[PDB]
């Protein structure tokens, strides 16, 4: 059987990255006319041609003979899959042909059946245009990506920022300094140098505008950014320097913002939370109970605080620790609001039928500062909902890492936990609440057009992270 032998030998070439050998077998199949060409033969060759772009000894062969393999695949009556289109997009981008790398994807997305065009399909085009300082054709790829419903990562956004800085398009540079802020957060060392080069450059110091109305724009957006135009005269003062624990940069000596988590994104969180919670008993009775009587500054994971530093074997529970968390949050509250504790019905009873505790537990149920979550369903979803919907603190020592709560948007979560979650500790006797930080680690604009960029300390992120401060002085 010749078809199985060709597929077996082409795979043996792909294991060694031996393009020369597989590309010889490709000729033997065509000229002899003994073997039936098929999708898996064409695919194996195209991936190998894309794989060989990095190899110096095999790149010239892949670029010369790669497109003929793709053209034979289409004319044989086989539509090209996502990986095959990406392979030719990379091959075309390797020899500076951005327009073919673009239009090979436009044909693919135009079918729209089972295409599924990933970012790696469009990236060969986009990067090739930004390499050749073709800003206009670069931005076309972004439009066709964003319309096709594909997220841009840091590398693509940095490429578009780079080409904007090269062509001197100060409108577009401002666009992508907010795309990084929005879709990335803290930036790379390479990405930081792309930004540093702009603000140090002469074009950046030829832009300007007001004071009063921008304050509303900062508040309405969240706190991080005002989001329209540059502010100042010229000559930026770029410098790297660390930030305080209180949210105060040592370079410029101004206040960093603690940005509110996205209001529309928080509504997607709570709806997906109620959707999973409504699953066999009535969850909706808590929803209205919170809304009717619930204006607390903090929520407490009752099961966590009580079982903290207790033996899993003994089944020992600690109301005294849960009592301490109640009193300290009440003190730290300015208006003096007691937090809402959320325990199970199995844990509230047994606490209630202990005569020592009964009074204190009954007191909290009467005052509306403790809610019993019903059996069967988890308490997990009740205190997530309570803190998230009311937008307040959540006291628990539990970084929620699991595949049951996998609908957690890990982009939105962590970013939510850093703003809202309160950790704690009981050193022998006394309690110590570890509050969330008074400033967020994200890109942000001041009212005076002063930017701040945090660089991602990938190894050991701490208070000694370097921030790249950029201000005007006017
Ligand atoms: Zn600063």
């Amino acid at each position: 059987n010749p078809e199985t032998n060709l597929l077996f030998n082409l795979n043996s070439c792909s294991k060694s990255k031996d393009l020369s050998a597989a590309l010889a077998l490709y000729d033997a199949a065509i000229t002899s006319s003994e073997v039936r060409l098929s999708q898996q033969h064409f695919q194996t060759l195209l991936y190998l041609c894309s794989a060989s772009i990095t190899d110096i000894s095999l790149q010239y062969l892949a670029i010369d003979r790669g497109f003929e393999i793709f053209d034979r695949m289409v004319s044989s009556g086989i539509s090209p899959n996502e990986a095959s289109v990406t392979s030719v997009a990379r091959l075309a981008a390797a020899k500076g042909n951005g327009d073919y790398a673009f239009k090979v994807v436009k044909e693919f997305v135009s079918v729209g059946g089972v295409s599924i065009p990933r970012l790696r399909t469009y990236a060969p085009a986009l990067l090739c245009f930004c390499e050749k300082l073709e800003a206009e054709k670069g931005y076309e790829v972004e439009e066709h990506m964003e319309a096709a419903g594909i997220a841009l990562e840091e590398a693509e956004i940095s490429a578009l920022l780079k080409v904007s800085a090269a062509t001197g398009r100060e409108n577009k540079v401002y666009r992508y300094l907010h795309k990084l802020r929005e879709y990335v957060g803290c930036v790379s060392e390479e990405t930081l140098k792309i930004i540093e080069e702009w603000f140090c450059g002469e074009k950046a110091g030829e832009v300007g505008d007001d004071v009063g109305m921008l304050r509303e724009a900062v508040l309405n957006n969240g706190g991080g950014w005002h989001g329209h135009g540059w502010v100042g005269e010229g000559k930026w003062t770029v410098k790297k320097g660390n930030v305080s624990s209180t949210g105060r940069c040592l370079s410029c000596s101004e206040q960093l913002a603690c940005v509110d988590t996205n209001e529309v994104e928080t509504q997607k969180f709570v709806d997906s939370l109620v959707a999973l919670a409504m699953d066999r008993v009535v969850f909706s009775e808590f929803q209205d109970w919170l809304e009717k009587h619930g204006d607390y500054e903090a929520i407490v994971d009752g099961a966590n605080i009580g079982l903290y530093q207790q033996n899993f074997v003994d089944g020992s529970f600690s109301l005294s620790q849960l009592e301490s968390v109640m009193k300290e949050l009440y003190r730290e509250s300015g208006n003096n609001k007691w937090p809402l504790i959320l325990l199970h019905k199995r844990r509230v009873k047994t606490l209630l039928e202990n005569p020592t505790h009964r009074n204190l537990v009954e007191e909290w149920i009467s005052n509306g500062v403790l809610y019993a979550t019903p059996p069967g369903s988890n308490d997990d979803w009740y205190w997530l909902y309570a803190a998230a919907k009311l937008k307040c603190l959540l006291v628990t020592n539990d970084e929620m890492r699991d595949h049951i709560f996998e609908l957690l948007g890990s982009t939105f979560f962590q970013k939510w936990k850093e703003r809202h979650q309160v950790r704690y500790t009981f050193v022998k006797g006394n309690l110590k609440l570890e509050m969330p930080s008074p400033f967020s680690v994200v890109i942000q604009e001041s009212e005076k057009g002063s930017w701040h960029f945090p660089v991602s300390c990938e190894n050991n992120e701490e208070s000694s992270r370097t921030w790249m401060c950029i201000s005007r002085q006017s």
